[PDB]
């Protein structure tokens, strides 16, 4: 297991479980997070979110309070064992019982100490859904 998919696997995992401190422990202190690439709801300013304070504050709000699920469709690996690329479905569900899906490219980059610096989600509104 390289790096990158540890890190990759390990957030899915903490995301899920809404895991806070796990969750921002596998984050480098300059982490940019763009999911997606481009202007969103999750991206405002369309050039990511960044360092921890911020993606704290990401977390706290799309995260933790969502039941989330993250499927890993297939894995892409690099020839560098410090980036990797999945195709990931995600299915949100908030309380009430309004749900949203999409499914997407994400890549990951880790520095050498093996933390995210990157992480950026290929998708738009056209490939989401509803319910
Ligand atoms: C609530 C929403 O708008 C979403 O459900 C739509 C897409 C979701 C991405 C999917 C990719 C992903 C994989 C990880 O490993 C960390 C968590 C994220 C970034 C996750 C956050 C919540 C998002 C943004
Ligand atoms: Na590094
Ligand atoms: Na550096």
């Amino acid at each position: 297991q390289s790096p990158a998919l540890i890190a990759s696997q390990s957030l899915w995992r903490c995301t899920q479980a809404h895991d806070r401190e796990g969750w921002l422990a596998l984050m480098a202190d300059d982490v940019v997070i763009e999911t997606p690439i481009g202007k969103s709801v999750t991206n405002p300013d369309g050039s990511g979110i960044k360092g921890k304070e911020a993606v704290g504050a990401f977390f706290d709000t799309h995260i933790a309070a969502t039941r989330l699920t993250v499927t890993c469709e297939e894995t892409f690996p690099s020839s560098s064992p410090d980036e990797i690329a999945h195709i990931l479905v995600a299915h949100s569900e908030f309380d009430g019982g309004f749900t949203s899906e999409v499914r997407g490219v994400f890549t990951y980059r880790v520095n050498k100490a093996g933390l995210i610096t990157n992480l950026r989600g290929y998708w738009n509104l056209d490939m989401m859904t509803f319910g």
